[PDB]
């Protein structure tokens, strides 16, 4: 009925891939030109799969463009990079069992790695079928992925079983052509091996020279159609390459045809008749006669005898004229190629046919690159296109790196630019603007691009469009340098080529182009948590849209291959020196807005990152601001309420770097005869009222003292609810309020205004944004529920009646609770308790689901009892509604911690439980029993079950999390007010003067800059090289290498029997 | 501002790794010597990695010894345990390739595993193109952890680009060299590949026989530098060695 | 004896045995070179 719904352009297969033109077909025998009856497909009855291979019956008189178009449009064949012709003997000949299995090996993978068509005559019989084998056991070994397209250009007047193919109607799409030849035809069958057919009328039958004149028109128009490609630079002319074999002077013929069309010829010996005569015609020697750019015509006085022999082996009618064509095809030396078994070891036929392309564009290597581009293939690049002959160069190489970059052809791209590319020279703004305006179209990035420069009303792309996107994709008040930056507006080059496209890359979904650009830059580290963010965020992008199509998973994991190479480096940076690399983790970057490779790395939520060693010790030293190492609590806190004591027992961070320095330069003698960043990681020095407001400032000490002052302020909270909170009666004085709680309303004050600031001070400049990210740790929900409920007690709490005062102290009363639980935050900054109250909160989930079924028993069970215990109407019916509601979920709730009313809900206690009806009094011990059996010897013996079952994999995970929020806790601390906790709220005071007057980083030199560059470019390098030699080294892969090494040593032996024989 | 802090004697790799002598320069071409013009280092427009080779201009009758001072004090170059000198064809020759990649596994196995100098030409054809080549293709695989030092002694007056070098000041330590040659000088450029280069001044341009003085007193002073070692007897004077592949008489008078 | 029984056995691993097959499977293949050369 109507279209199936497939999800187009999120997934790859489509259910397409599983009324003409003109068509004329002489059907009279003088010739009438009718509409064909033979176009549909053909089923070869059991080869092995479903194959169909459509075929076309058409004049000799159709002009081959039609044909293109056919192929092209109607038959949805895609644009080849190759065409191979096939050219040689009509009767079946033996190839040597070597030279077939190479042969049928070389054309397969010249054909598949290149994607190719190939061209032949169509028939079952000769080359053909040789051809037809090969796509046969080269199909049954490794399956039709890669299917190779086999076109068969055959006559009509010889091809068996006509009447099965033609139908005057349209629909002739399935055929079922047989293998049994029809008896006394004397005529050929078609292959069942080829994938199309053209098949060419003459009106005529039982004549073989039909097919001659359409292959060479095909052939030329295959010659001027251009290959598919982004660029315009990238779109060539398809080459053409002739494949020979054997035949009699009819192949020399055709062969010296379409040299003269400059279509080169490859000829392989081993083989029959014409091959091996102009094989060994070619064998002797060389001989330059003229210049002429190197001609060949190798007849001395010694050899003509010989080859006028070898002529005369066969055809004596004409052996000069033959003599004459054979001579004819030797005379450009870069056209004609012949393969030999006997000529090298490592090279195979598919290298032959490809290496004659590339020696037929000899004059040129643009020409040669251009083709080593669009087959996609680097080891020609590095065999016979990047060698010692001949330089490379920027100018040279644009085109080239261009069409690289736009068709993702990454090792093209690397090796560009590892000879004779320098990006400085290439990438301007007109280049980096043509390759965000060539991005894909099933990319993430493209309906970003588009909905940004939709709104605005902007026809063409630039980078402040670009910039735009990279900001909203880094939300915390991001600023991309597209945006500010001179260059990027509309000659000097740009500031930083690598890093532009290295982005263009990752916002492309590129890996292998991203990693590339990636080890060939200046920033690694920076870079891949950079790289990391922008993945991540535009899969969440990807996956909450609906306009864009969901490939999150696909992002998800690059973004996690990015956060392994971050980690990497930092590794390597931190085993070459430890020191340093805490230095590199707080470099106040410039390109990546003034951010820190720290807060990028707590941008993009990266565990792995903060977990590190290195960032775990730097977290330690900055919680120790500008002070000794090993201060313990109580000096500390000794020393924040007698600031005398400051001086003599304090260490600081000068004073051991002193004593190591000191040290240090004694050991090379011969044995016989706002600043505090600076201070931390400078050799700078603090006076005496220096080191003190460094004591204070330092996170520790705030730490500390809030310890003291939260203590204080709970004891105070604990006196006021336990022994005098009185009521209101304007009577006395001050309404007999005691200083007590005008203390407490002081410090309540105070930790709202703290909660205040905490919300007033986030990354985003937006009160909803703000206010989101402010709600996203579940602590700040407790502290304004606590504080909210306080506030609301105390705006009760005057009114002076007995009712909204019960109400106020009952308040109060339970707002303990929540201040006493909030001090497990406190708790949480201890090696061993922090992890440990991770892991409660993910028990939580469980505790939940275990509620949830118990109240089902609990529930069903009490509505039993009760009703059973006490009926409906009557004598026992007890004559209140809330507590029979509440008795149903009270008494089997305490009956499971052991409190069985076993004199209860028996007979007993009358006064104090209620008379229980006499059929109650035996029923509610049994259905007691029974709910304590599947309730205290089964649920709660399973919830055990399942808490050690989550415990040892919420272990894992828990302390990773403790590790990650570490680097909140050290800047919440750093931010917080000065003073101490009794003063903290005049502290309070100076931040907010110096917010009406209107952090964790350092600003290096530019040498020091160019220094930590140069350092962490080549821990990289380490990195990275290290990676390559642990994949190489694996058991499978020295194997796989062992098992290739064998194989040439089998080939050298083979060689050295040919050798011997 | 005050000296970033490393932690000196604990960790191996510090940042020092990552106002001059006489140098005389004769630019009047009948001559007078003046202050060297050119002693940066050069940036080579991107052939893989951040690699800045420092050079250096001089005269044809400067003193080795001096030389060695710069190499070893003020470049901040290690003493070496051998040295490599490799003469040969000043023109582009072919290898057969087995015999290439056996040359060029050889040389740098050596140089790696000795820690050694290899002195060459400096210009970018014939055998020190293959060296260049050599020294490419081996860091490119493994990586720079141990960077081989391979110094070019070229002359001043073939060299292309020399605009590009020169500078009256002090600080041109950033310099980019381009590859790409300017038309029609006749006279070859740089290597990429080397570490450091010796550039010798004679006042006069287009002549190939200035470098051969300098290239042997220098091999004459690395021969009385004594070996670095904690022991007094294993401090031996530093061994040279001579590699040959082409030439004409001249390499064969240069041998004897 | 200890000492040769920890050499005998890091030695024997399968790491090693795969790594000294590679090298004279290499020297196998040099060989035969010179004898190619030989012939030619
Ligand atoms: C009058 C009494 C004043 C007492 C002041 C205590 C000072 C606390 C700070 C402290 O000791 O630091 C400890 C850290 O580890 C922790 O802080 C873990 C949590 C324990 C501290 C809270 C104790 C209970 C008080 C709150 C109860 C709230 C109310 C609860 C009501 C139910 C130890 O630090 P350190 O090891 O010596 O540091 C040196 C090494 N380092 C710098 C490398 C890390
Ligand atoms: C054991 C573990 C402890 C756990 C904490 C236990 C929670 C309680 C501890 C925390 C709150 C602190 C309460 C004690 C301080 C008040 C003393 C007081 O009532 O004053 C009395 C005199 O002074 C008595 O010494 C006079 O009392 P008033 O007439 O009412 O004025
Ligand atoms: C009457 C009404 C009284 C209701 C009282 C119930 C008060 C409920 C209090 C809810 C706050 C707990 C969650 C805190 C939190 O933000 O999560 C943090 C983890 O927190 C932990 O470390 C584990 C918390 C377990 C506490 C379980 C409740 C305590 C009840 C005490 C029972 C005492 C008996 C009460 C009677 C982490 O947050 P984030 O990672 O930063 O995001
Ligand atoms: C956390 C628990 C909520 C704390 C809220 C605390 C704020 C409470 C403010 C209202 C207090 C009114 C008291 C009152 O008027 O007493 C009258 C008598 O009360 C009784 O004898 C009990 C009647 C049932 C009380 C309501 C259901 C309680 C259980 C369900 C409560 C849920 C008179
Ligand atoms: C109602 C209120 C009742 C009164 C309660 C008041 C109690 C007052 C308590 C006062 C004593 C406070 C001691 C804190 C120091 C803990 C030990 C320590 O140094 O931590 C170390 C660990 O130690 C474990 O191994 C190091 O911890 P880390 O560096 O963080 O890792
Ligand atoms: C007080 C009364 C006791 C019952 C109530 C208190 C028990 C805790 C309530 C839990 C609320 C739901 C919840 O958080 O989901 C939890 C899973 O559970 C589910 O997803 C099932 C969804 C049904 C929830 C309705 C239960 C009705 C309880 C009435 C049962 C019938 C009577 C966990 O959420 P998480 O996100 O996975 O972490
Ligand atoms: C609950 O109310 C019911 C109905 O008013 C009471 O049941 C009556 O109790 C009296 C006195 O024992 C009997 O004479 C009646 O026969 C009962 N009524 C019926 C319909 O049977 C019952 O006493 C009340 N229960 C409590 C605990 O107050
Ligand atoms: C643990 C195994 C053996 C199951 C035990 C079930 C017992 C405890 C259950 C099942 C039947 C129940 C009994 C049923 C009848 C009576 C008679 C009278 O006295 C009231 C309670 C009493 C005595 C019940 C007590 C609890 C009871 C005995
Ligand atoms: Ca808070």
């Amino acid at each position: 009925f109507t279209p199936l719904y497939d999800g187009g352009d999120s997934s790859h297969v489509h259910l397409n891939k599983f009324s003409r033109r003109e068509c004329i077909r002489f059907v009279p025998k003088c010739t009438t030109k009718h509409p064909t009856n033979a176009y549909g497909e053909i089923d070869f009855e059991g080869y092995g799969g479903q194959k169909r291979a459509p075929y076309l019956r058409m004049s000799h008189d159709t002009d081959a463009n039609l044909v293109i178009t056919l192929m092209l449009k109607r038959w949805n064949l895609e644009i080849p990079n190759l065409v191979i012709s096939v050219t040689g003997g009509a009767k079946s000949f033996v190839l040597k069992p070597r030279l077939r299995e190479m042969f049928r090996r070389g054309l397969i993978k010249a054909a598949k790695t290149t994607g190719a068509w190939i061209i032949t005559g169509g028939t079952n019989t000769g080359v053909m079928k040789h051809v037809g084998e090969a796509v046969k056991e080269q199909q049954l070994m490794f399956g039709s992925d890669t299917q190779v397209n086999v076109i068969g250009i055959a006559t009509w007047g010889i091809v068996d079983k006509q009447s099965d193919l033609i139908s005057e109607k349209n629909g002739k799409y399935p055929a079922l052509y047989s293998m049994e030849p029809t008896p006394g035809h004397q005529g050929a069958m078609l292959d069942p091996n080829h994938s199309h057919f053209f098949l060419v009328d003459d009106g005529t039958e039982g004549k073989y020279g039909v097919e001659i004149g359409m292959r060479s028109r095909i052939e030329e128009a295959i010659m001027k159609v251009k290959t598919d490609s982004r660029s315009e630079a990238g779109s060539i002319g398809v080459p053409v390459v002739l494949l020979v074999l054997e035949g009699g002077p009819n192949t020399v013929a055709t062969m010296y045809e379409l040299i003269k069309k400059k279509v080169p010829a490859v000829v392989i010996d081993g083989s029959g008749r014409a091959a091996s005569v102009v094989g060994f015609a070619y064998n002797h020697t060389i001989k330059r006669n003229v210049d002429g750019q190197t001609i060949n015509v190798i007849d001395p006085q010694y050899e003509d005898e010989v080859r006028a022999k070898v002529v005369e082996v066969f055809g004596a009618k004409g052996a000069d004229k033959t003599y004459s064509m054979i001579k004819d095809v030797l005379e450009d030396e870069k056209m004609i190629s012949v393969y030999s078994l006997d000529g090298e070891i490592s090279q195979d036929i598919d290298l032959a046919i490809l290496k004659a392309l590339l020696k037929a564009n000899r004059s040129s290597p643009v020409a040669q690159l251009n083709l080593a581009l669009a087959w996609n293939r680097i080891d020609l690049a590095k065999s016979d296109i990047f060698t010692e002959e001949q330089q490379w160069t920027t100018e040279t190489l644009s085109a080239a790196m261009l069409t690289a970059l736009l068709d993702d052809k990454a090792e093209f791209a690397e090796l560009f630019l590892q000879n004779g590319l320098s990006m400085r020279e290439f990438l301007s703004l007109d280049i980096l603007c043509k390759l965000y305006a060539e991005v894909p179209g099933n990319t993430t990035i493209k309906p970003l691009l588009q909905k940004e420069m939709g709104k605005r009303q902007v026809k063409t792309i630039d980078m402040d469009v670009v910039g735009e996107v990279i900001e909203e994709l880094m939300g915390d008040m991001f600023e991309s340098y597209y945006r500010k930056d001179g260059h990027y507006f509309g000659i000097d080059p740009l500031p930083t080529p690598y890093l532009d496209v290295f982005l263009w890359a990752v916002l492309c979904n590129r890996r292998e182009l991203a990693r590339v650009l990636w080890e060939a830059g200046r920033e690694p580290m920076a870079a891949a948590l950079m790289a990391s963010r922008l993945l991540k965020r535009m899969a969440s992008r990807a996956q909450e849209d609906n306009t864009i199509t969901d490939i999150s998973s696909d992002l998800y994991d690059h973004a996690r291959l990015f956060e392994e190479r971050a980690v990497g480096v930092l590794d390597e940076c931190f085993n070459e020196n430890e020191t340093l690399s805490q230095t590199l983790l707080v470099r106040e970057l410039d390109h990546y807005s003034r951010m820190t490779a720290l807060e990028l790395a707590v941008s993009a939520e990266s565990q792995d990152f903060i977990a590190h060693t290195s960032c775990q010790v730097l977290l330690t030293r900055l919680w120790m601001g500008t002070m000794a190492m090993n201060t313990r609590w109580w000096k500390v806190l000794v020393c924040l309420y007698l600031p005398v004591l400051i001086f003599p027992i304090i260490y600081f961070v000068p004073d051991e770097q002193h004593e190591r320095q000191a040290a240090e330069r004694e050991h090379q003698k011969s044995l016989n005869q706002d600043d505090s960043m600076e201070v931390i990681m400078r050799n700078k020095k603090l006076g005496f009222c220096d080191r003190i407001m460094h004591f204070y400032s330092a996170p520790f000490s705030k730490f500390v003292g809030n310890v003291v002052g939260y203590l204080a302020f709970i004891f105070l909270y604990a006196y006021v609810v336990l022994f005098n909170f009185p009521r209101f009666d304007p009577a006395k004085t001050l309404g007999g309020i005691h200083p007590t709680e005008i203390v407490l309303y002081f410090w309540v004050f105070t930790i709202l205004i703290e909660e205040i600031r905490q919300l007033a001070a986030k990354p985003p400049k937006y009160i909803k944004d703000k206010v989101s990210v402010y709600f996203s740790d579940t602590w700040n929900f407790v502290d304004i529920f606590s504080l909210t409920v306080f506030i609301i007690a105390i705006i009760l709490r005057f009114f002076t009646n007995s009712r909204i005062f019960t109400a106020s102290r009952i308040i109060l009363s339970l707002d303990i609770i929540f201040f006493i639980v909030r001090s497990l935050q406190i708790f949480s900054v201890n090696r061993l308790l922090g992890p440990k109250l991770v892991m409660i909160q993910k028990m939580m989930q469980d505790l939940a689901q275990f509620i949830i079924i118990l109240a089902v028993f609990t529930i069903a069970y009490g509505i039993a009892l009760h009703a059973v215990m006490f009926p409906s109407p009557g004598i026992y019916a007890r004559n209140n509604t809330w507590v029979t509601i509440t008795s149903v979920v009270q008494y089997p709730y305490w009956q499971m911690y052991g409190e069985l009313f076993l004199d209860e809900i028996q007979g007993e206690k009358p006064k104090e439980f209620g008379e229980v009806d006499p059929d109650g009094r035996w029923l509610s011990p049994l259905l007691l029993a029974i709910y304590m059996v599947f309730t205290n010897i089964l649920l709660l013996n399973l919830l055990i079950a399942i808490f050690n079952y989550t415990f040892e994999r919420v272990q894992e995970d828990s302390d990773k999390v403790w590790k990650f929020q570490r680097y909140d806790l050290v800047q919440e601390y750093h931010s917080r007010p000065v003073f101490a906790p009794p003063l903290v709220l005049l502290g309070h005071i100076l931040i907010f003067i110096r917010w009406v007057w209107r952090t964790m980083k350092i600003g290096l030199s530019p040498a020091e800059m160019e220094q930590m560059d140069n350092w962490e470019f080549q821990a990289a390098e380490m990195y990275i090289h290290q990676q390559q030699q642990k994949n190489s080294g694996t058991l499978e892969e020295r194997v796989r290498a062992l098992g290739d090494r064998v194989d040439c040593i089998n080939s050298q032996l083979n060689r050295v029997l040919d050798s011997m024989s």
